[PDB]
């Protein structure tokens, strides 16, 4: 049941790239080829863009009501396709089944509704005195997407600027294309109107470059690794430039912590989407006092994670994205094992059985020195890093001392040292004990003496 | 006197830079130099780096009711040095006395005064649920500020900073930093905390260049042209430092069918010739309807035989000079292009004015008949340059207004009220005005801590 996707959204239609080269997709678990989409190129952005430029007055100023009603279009479209959405990010991310419907379809879903809902009450019009502030849509926006969540920030952005009213050209990644093409179909659809939403599908530098150096695009917003991230050619155009950042994310754990529990919640951080999240948990900072015992559990719980394939019941843990992705998890397995990281857990290759497919194997590197590679670079596989202190201050140096400041947890008892912990680690976001974006789309014009 | 300003502002004293070498500043209405600053270099950088950064966690903590108390005293000794700021702003600027005390002046203390008060209530801390979400101070900030209004940006950054909680390193444009040092000479008199405020003195390439490739810098501000505006937050991206860019334009000015004659040509060259017409938000392109096009041009001929230029001390000086030899070279280049590419010229032209040949004045100018795709159209002058052009249908105006690569500002004059909030919500701009009627955020980020209070 191969899937042909090469041709492009654009204007309101589905048409042929102007390349007549294709990309193919595979399936990380059965390593086979699953479809293709096009390896787009410049004359597909310029195309893209044209569309979106000759629509995005109209757009704009398209009334709040009749975007909320077209939002809401989709999301009952949504919905429709919720089998054929679960069933695309299990074959191209290799997401396991349960967590594709639950975690993977609901995030989608819950961006559109959200957006939806968000209209009712958000103010475009504001009176000051004798002068009026008004928020518009800023126009053409081009997006970028990563592949470790596809439905997640390809929804969120795009109910953002629908709800903004920017049309957009998106370039979803290359590796997971398939939820974006559904998303496509749906808006086609619902009838979102021609120019206002256009898919390229290509890589960085046949589609990415092109797009992000386009004058007539006004915003660019990019999710993905830090050296693409270097918005060195949004800087000539001024561009505004939304950030998205990978990160080495501490989890401190209290001496006074149930072992078990803490065992349990740093795992859960590490091996969660294969461990390929920007906030996850590879580094765990450990008390000497409970080393021994914590790391005793902590190998117990690894035993037991479940790591196969996606479509077979009970599988916790699929497969790497890719082949180069699963080479640059080995390397940095490997170069943790010339650093002289002492290898506790797992290690390099796949698990028996496993061969077929990218799997990585959960992994934990214990007596870590936090200069060491593997402490200070994103691996984005299930290694956890732990490291040993003897006081909490350390910890919090230590827990401090990165290059990211993207997430930070921490684990225990005691109230105020959890609050002290928390308040001390510099991120945007922290969790204790496992705790359970249109603005970005507008600009604001404030015109004066309108009414007098 | 002579200024010697050589020495730089770092640690909470005044400190002789790392570099052997200087800059001169020079008066751009006399043409000779009124002082010198430090030619500032990396070492100096690093130092004030360092030093707000040995400070960030502090005055991130600090509490609120302690920074408002901070910038009343920035309130009180700022009024003690109104004449200082008035003289320095003339001298380094070359803005006319009456401007620097009633503008420039003013600009600055009213920032001030607004960070002071929005703190009276401001809420840094929100329970949301379970969870905590709290705004704290981003920490070190770069800040790169222009000349066109000296007290300004500086100023309005200055004082969100201070308010947020954030120490910042200054780096003010050697052209005119007379205004900064007197601001560093205000927060040293009152205490300012030592490493919080920093200034470092020098241009681009020893200083500008590496307080924004800085790995310790987490913020950094620029207000200015967009070469080097494009330059700075190309070297931003290696740290991914959060970046905001303040930068020129060329605004329409539209004028309706039903306006006033008198006072169009009036608004019209009012938005032009303004601080020598060296303002982001300039009034620089003129549309007239072609019916009343002869009649605004013989009002708008009136009205610019009217503009004083010169001695900005002297009494009733409405224009003062170009700010440096650089960008009055610039303005007659500009001038030159537009006659080159057959624009017409109506009033004014290339050269300075007669009686003064000393000091950097350009005169004001207009020209007519100008296509939108001419170079004078579509690219800041900054001077006192108008182009003017005329349309016929209001479509048509709206279509040249909002073709230009800006979106800075723009401007409507007229009678019927339909009509003018039509093209006010039609111009995209960021700021749109009628009838010539009349933040700390910035330095904050958000941190939610999840399960806070659970
Ligand atoms: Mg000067």
């Amino acid at each position: 049941a191969m899937r042909d996707y090469t041709k492009q959204y654009i204007n309101g239609e589905w048409v042929e790239s102007n390349s007549n080269e294709t990309i193919e997709v595979i399936n990380p678990a059965t390593e086979e080829v699953i479809g293709k989409v096009a390896k787009g190129n410049k004359a597909d952005v310029d195309k893209a863009v044209e569309a979106a430029d000759d629509v995005y007055l109209e757009f704009r100023h398209t009334s709040v009501k009749e975007r909320q009603a077209l939002l809401d279009k989709i999301v009952k479209e949504y919905e429709n396709r919720k089998d054929d959405i679960v069933q695309a990010i299990t074959d191209e991310l290799g997401a396991p089944l349960s967590l594709s419907e639950r975690v993977h379809y609901q995030m989608g879903l819950n961006h559109f509704v959200a957006a939806r809902d968000a209209l009712d009450n958000y103010e475009f019009e504001e009176r000051r005195g004798d002068d009026l502030v008004v928020k518009e849509a800023i126009g053409v926006s081009g997006l970028i997407t990563p592949w470790n969540f596809p439905t997640n920030q390809t929804s969120l952005k795009l109910a953002a600027a629908f709800a903004a009213g920017s049309p957009v050209v998106l370039k979803p990644s290359e590796e997971t294309p398939f939820a974006a093409v559904i998303l496509a179909e749906i808006f086609d659809k619902v009838g979102v109107p021609k120019g206002v939403f256009n898919l390229v599908n290509g890589d960085g530098a046949g589609v990415g470059n092109p797009l992000s150096e386009h004058p007539k695009v006004r915003m660019m917003s990019f999710t993905g690794s830090g050296p693409t991230g270097s918005m060195e050619k949004a800087a000539k155009d001024f561009k505004k430039v939304s950030l998205e950042l990978g990160g080495k994310s501490p989890y401190i754990v209290l001496d006074d912590v149930d072992i078990k529990e803490a065992a349990k919640a740093t795992t859960g951080k590490v091996v969660n989407n294969t461990g390929q999240v920007c906030t996850a948990g590879t580094r765990v900072l450990v008390p000497n006092k409970i080393k021994d015992a914590f790391l005793a559990e902590l190998k117990e719980q690894f035993s037991q994670v479940r790591v196969g394939n996606p479509r077979e019941d009970g599988t916790q843990v699929g497969p790497i994205i890719s082949k180069k992705q699963f080479d640059q998890v080995q390397n940095y397995i490997n170069k943790g094992i010339e650093e002289g990281a002492e290898l506790f857990y797992g290690g390099p290759g796949k698990p028996e059985g496993l061969e077929k497919g990218y799997f990585a194997r959960p992994t934990i590197f214990i007596n870590v020195d936090n200069q060491m590679t593997i402490a200070q670079e994103e691996i984005f596989g299930p290694v956890m890093s732990v490291i040993t202190y003897n006081d909490l201050d350390e910890a919090i140096q230590i827990a401090n001392d990165t290059k990211y400041g993207l997430a930070g947890y921490v684990i225990g008892k005691d109230k105020e040292t959890l609050h002290k912990v928390a308040r001390s680690i510099e991120a945007g976001t922290v969790e204790i004990n496992e705790a359970g974006g249109i603005e970005e789309f507008l600009e604001v014009k404030s015109i004066a003496g309108y009414f007098k």
